[PDB]
DNA sequence: ACAGCGGTTGCAGGT
DNA sequence: TACCTGCAACCGCTG
């Protein structure tokens, strides 16, 4: 009796998962030939390629738990195999007699190399491999192809291309498995019958002191529930313009579906379709680039360009990337990293980020601009690695692309527009409630200088119960000097990059 | 050929 | 209010 395997890596969902649905329609088509083994490989070869904070482990733990619950409703379960895909796949091809493997494709360099090996090792043992493209609405490979073998490097050019492509159908949830007993215990399940069960928090999070409030639980269920809440107000959705959403509202002012889209708990395609249904009922609506569909198209865009370039997360060797002489400065990196910059707005954001693992897009803008071209002149690659650790939604392509944007290394080139770490947040939080929350030491300062504590006299600071240099740090740089100064470094860097290009 | 246009989300100082 | 402006002038795309 041969086994059918779906491999979860992303696409952590039952709904709109063609790679998964094939296995289930295939098993039900000829029941009694097949066992079904939906697996997720807990890969230690991931921790040596990337950084993973506690908040995101909890998210993964919860997603895997929810994914297991849902598979059980389909008379199956999730099998969590510990091991590196190299050691794991040849063993399970053998002991399970794998007739077919399926998975959702990924453009990310680690997974491309991982996939090739498995694609090859599957052909070595005659296993059929059927991959699907469902993490994105459009296939980056086809987007590139229709643009004559090149990735379009502007948003509008990108839209023109994808409008010429038809959208795959959004699949529902797969068929409940019929007349299908549980698979026989392999060599590993015989030693330990719980070997492939869901990791507990204790097992997965080796670091529980670094967890913050569980504001965004993982899993398909919470993803679907949150989308429905996010789209309940159809007038809000129609008129949605990203630039008018607050970075410092205590409640998130956007959908916060990014972590769900990153793990594939929510299908980008389903989400796109729910929006398109709202568009019909609400013909007066925002367009790209600022609308919600437009935000999905940004995801698509960055995935396309990234797909074409394996050095996309890196300045050197990156076809898109401006070559800029960033400084090494450990003290300033360390201060930015732990929200100890002395600019309360920046510090507020980095602390929310660390504690909760999500921050608003424009909050990311503010801190990224500050780290790179705005103030500290530190490479975007560093900011990337921090975000990569702290973000629930860390996504290789998205993190890289947006970091290159904010440093004006690629895609964005108007480096004379520099965010003010003092001024930016005032429009949406003039009282500084956001700062009072994440920088509690300053929570008794008057609004007139909570963004600029260094304007308080010493006696003022004492009366506010927080002296600068002791209870909260002196600002590590003077924005009003360094941003003009950096603008001229950028002018200089661009001149050099032209004189090659 | 290269001036001119648009570019998801700047700031300060303006009506 | 939501769109003036000037800043010193960037990119890729277009015709
Ligand atoms: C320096 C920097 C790093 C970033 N790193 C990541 C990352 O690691 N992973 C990630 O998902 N987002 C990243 N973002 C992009 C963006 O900030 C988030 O996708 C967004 O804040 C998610 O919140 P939301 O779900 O409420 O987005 P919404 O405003 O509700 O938009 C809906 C969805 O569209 C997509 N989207 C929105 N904005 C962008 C964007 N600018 N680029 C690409 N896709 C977008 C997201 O999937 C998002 O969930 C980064 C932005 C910057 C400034």
């Amino acid at each position: 009796r041969s086994t059918l395997v779906h491999w979860f890596r992303k696409g952590l969902r039952l709904h709109d998962n063609p790679a998964l649905s094939h296995i289930f329609t295939a098993a039900n088509a000829a029941p009694g030939r097949y066992f079904v083994r939906p697996i997720f490989i807990l890969d230690p070869g991931i921790l040596d390629w990337m950084q993973v904070g506690a908040n995101r482990w909890r998210f993964l733990q919860q997603t895997l738990e929810d994914l297991d619950n849902q598979l059980r409703k389909l008379n199956s379960r999730l099998f969590v195999v510990r091991g590196k895909p190299a050691e794991v796949f040849p063993r399970i091809f053998k002991s399970w007699r794998v007739e077919m493997l399926t998975f959702e494709t990924d453009i990310e360099p680690y997974s491309v190399t991982r996939d090739a090996a498995v694609q090859k090792l599957a052909k070595a043992e005659g296993v059929r491999v059927e991959t699907h493209c469902s993490h994105t609405i459009y296939n980056p490979e086809l987007v590139i192809a229709k643009n004559l073998g090149k990735a379009p490097i502007t948003y509008q050019k990108f839209l023109g291309i994808v409008e010429q492509l038809k959208v795959p159908k959004v699949l529902g949830v797969p068929e409940k498995l019929k007349n299908m007993p549980t698979p026989p215990k392999d060599e590993v399940e015989q030693k330990d019958s719980a070997a492939y069960d869901c990791p507990t928090m204790k097992q997965l999070v080796k670091r529980p002191e670094e967890l913050g409030p569980n504001k965004f639980p993982g899993g398909e269920t919470e993803a679907l529930r949150r989308m429905e809440e996010s789209l309940k107000d159809e007038i809000w959705v129609a008129r949605f313009e990203k630039p008018n959403t607050a970075p410092n509202s205590l409640e998130p002012s956007t959908t916060v579906l990014s972590p769900y889209l990153k793990f594939g708990c929510l299908s980008a395609r389903l989400f796109n379709q729910k929006l398109k249904e709202i568009i019909k009922r609400q013909p007066k609506h925002s367009q790209p680039p600022v609308s919600l569909i437009g935000q999905l198209m940004w995801r698509e865009f960055y995935y396309t360009v990234a797909a074409a370039e394996p050095n996309f997360d890196r300045m050197l060797g990156n076809v898109y990337c401006m070559q800029i002489p960033w400084q090494e400065h450990p003290d300033h990196l360390e201060a930015w990293t732990h929200g100890r910059t002395g600019y309360p707005f920046i510090d507020a954001i980095m602390r929310q980020l660390r504690q909760e693992g999500w921050i608003h897009h424009l909050a990311r803008h503010a801190v990224a601009c500050f780290l790179t071209r705005g103030d500290l002149w530190i490479s975007w690659e560093e900011g990337q690695r921090v975000f990569e650790q702290l973000l629930l939604d860390q996504d290789w392509a998205l993190n890289a692309g947006n970091w290159m944007w904010l440093s004006a290394s690629a895609f964005f080139h108007q480096y004379f527009r520099v965010y003010s770490p003092v001024a930016f947040g005032k429009k949406t939080d003039p009282q500084g409630h956001y700062i009072r929350k994440y920088v509690p030491e300053l929570s008794k300062y008057p609004a007139g200088c909570i963004y600029e504590p260094w304007k308080a006299s010493l006696v003022d600071q004492r009366a506010y119960g927080c002296v600068l240099g002791t209870d909260y740090p002196h600002r590590i740089v003077k924005h009003e000097v360094v941003h003009k100064e950096n603008i001229k470094r950028m002018g200089a860097a661009y001149k050099v990059n032209r004189e090659v290009r």
